[PDB]
């Protein structure tokens, strides 16, 4: 990397390039070994997220442990060798392995966002009518790009998230959402009908798990079942976004789905009794019937919380309906 080059210039070099893939392997190795670590920003299920600084500019670094090498490679392979660079998808920068053995350092570099995740943003701030649509449209457009498959070698395979939640979705400076953490994700090619992962066990957060996954009725051979499972998880995220929407002071306190039906850190058996056995779904308050924006969101939510997978809406359908709703108020 030559003198005077900035991170903002590097983003343009990979996005407007001939191939929509990431930065070169030698360039990616240089970036990771130049990042000045400032402070630990947060932690999830795999690794620890740290706030770094490359040539003055703020950057996000995910330091993975030597034991969790599977989670590091899966995310790095999905972010690189596919061609997926979208506005509503986390802007990947670099992936590097420093040492060897038990003291192996696994790094994952991406764009930094001051507001943080949707979970931290909603618990701290109250959204407006126009703002609520912007967060929902971006989340719908994000998964629409992931599920979209372009056939002809130069395109991208169909990817299912498998673990969609408010903690996994980050919010940008302009109030736009970007999908993050693709460590548990699954790739699919329609030309040969093959899936990279080993399908046999349940994955992700139990709170956001689909009923088909919970009662083992899900057909793991079918890729559409994984796509439809993400739609149900997106509907639970859509429930909490519209809940914090204030129309003249009237707004509800931020709570996770099934907060009154399930406690913190739930088991497989406990979540099965609410979703599968009793067929209970998150409560939609009466005040939501007042305005158009809150009423349309509630209609999509019930059309995403179906017991049957095939009956649920598609990622492009939620994207198209929200785009028409946004045009009503600009
Ligand atoms: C390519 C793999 N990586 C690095 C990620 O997936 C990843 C993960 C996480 C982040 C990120 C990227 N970029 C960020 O800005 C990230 C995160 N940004 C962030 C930035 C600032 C805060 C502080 N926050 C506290 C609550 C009120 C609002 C401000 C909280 C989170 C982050 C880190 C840990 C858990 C949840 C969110």
């Amino acid at each position: 990397i030559s003198e005077g080059t900035t991170l903002k210039d590097l983003i343009y070099d990979m996005t407007t390039s001939g191939s929509g893939s990431g930065l070169p392997l030698l360039v990616q190795r240089t970036i990771a070994r130049t990042i000045v670590l400032q402070e630990s920003i947060g932690k999830g299920r795999f690794g620890e997220v740290w706030r770094g600084k490359w040539r003055g500019e703020e950057v996000a670094v995910k330091i993975f442990s030597s034991r969790e090498e599977r989670s590091w490679f899966r995310e790095a392979e999905i972010y690189q060798t596919v061609m997926l660079r979208h506005e509503n998808i986390l802007g990947f920068i670099a992936a590097d392995n420093k040492d060897n053995g038990t003291w192996t350092q696994l790094w994952l570099v991406s764009d930094y966002h001051e507001h943080g995740s949707l979970f931290d943003y909603l618990n701290r701030y109250t959204v407006t009518v126009e703002g609520m649509i912007k967060l929902a449209l971006s989340t719908a457009s994000g998964l629409a790009h992931l599920h979209m498959e372009i056939v002809g070698t130069q395109g991208k395979p169909a990817i299912a998230h498998r673990d969609l939640k408010s903690k996994n979705i980050l919010v940008k400076k302009n109030g736009t959402c970007c999908i993050a953490d693709l460590g548990l994700a699954v790739r699919h090619d329609s030309a040969t009908d093959t899936i990279d992962i080993a399908p046999n066990h349940r994955v992700g957060t139990k709170r956001y798990m689909a009923p088909e996954v919970l009662d083992d009725s899900i057909n793991m051979k079918h890729f559409e079942s994984f796509k439809r499972a993400d739609i149900y998880a997106m509907g639970l995220v859509f429930w909490e976004i519209a809940r914090r929407c204030s129309i003249g002071g009237i707004h509800e306190d931020y709570q996770l789905p099934y907060y009154d039906l399930v406690p913190s850190d739930p088991s497989v058996e406990e979540m099965r009794k609410v979703v599968c056995e009793q067929k209970l779904r998150p409560n939609i308050p009466n005040r939501w019937q007042s305005c158009e924006a809150l009423r349309v969101m509630a209609k999509i939510m019930r059309e995403c919380w179906y017991a049957n997978g095939a009956a649920r809406l598609t990622a492009l359908r939620i994207k198209k309906t929200l785009s028409q709703l946004s045009q009503q108020e600009g």
